[PDB]
């Protein structure tokens, strides 16, 4: 397992514009296009992202390249953020994947509410961090996804994905 396989399992793959769990236009392996309600705005964002007139549909190769860009952007966002980088650097490789997964799903702004969880993770208080992470809108709205990610933080293994 690696971060790409983990997120592919969590996000799936769709080659036509779809709506995510919050209702936002998305494509590929969980690539958010726009929070605007306008399908035309989403189609415009898609064409800009891919570099051709897609009319709402992409190829598997295009989806995989977008996905690689999105994972890289999540990692770079962690490394540039003074609050997230020290926690990330304290984690082992499996738990670092769980961190990238959360940033991919919620962004740097969405993880900002997890200050107390981040401190527990940095202190390696895994069971306490797991309980704290579950006391969140995230867990209550996407519980199966959150359970897999939390189990990865709690155990440092891939067992939730196997
Ligand atoms: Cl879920």
């Amino acid at each position: 397992m690696n971060i790409f396989e983990m997120l592919r399992i969590d996000e799936g793959l769709r080659l036509k514009i779809y709506k995510d769990t919050e209702g936002y236009y998305t494509i590929g392996i969980g690539h958010l296009l726009t929070k605007s309600p306008s399908l035309n705005a989403a189609k415009s964002e898609l064409d800009k992202a891919i570099g051709r007139n897609c009319n709402g549909v992409i190829t598997k190769d295009e989806a995989e390249k977008l996905f690689n860009q999105d994972v890289d952007a999540a990692v770079r966002g962690i490394l540039r953020n003074a609050k997230l980088k020290p926690v990330y650097d304290s984690l082992d490789a499996v738990r670092r994947c769980a961190a990238i997964n959360m940033v991919f799903q919620m962004g740097e702004t969405g993880v900002a509410g997890f200050t107390n969880s981040l401190r527990m993770l940095q202190q390696k208080r895994w069971d306490e961090a797991a309980v704290n992470l579950a006391k969140s809108r995230w867990y209550n709205q996407t519980p199966n996804r959150a359970k897999r990610v939390i189990t990865t933080f709690r155990t440092g293994t891939w067992d939730a994905y196997k």
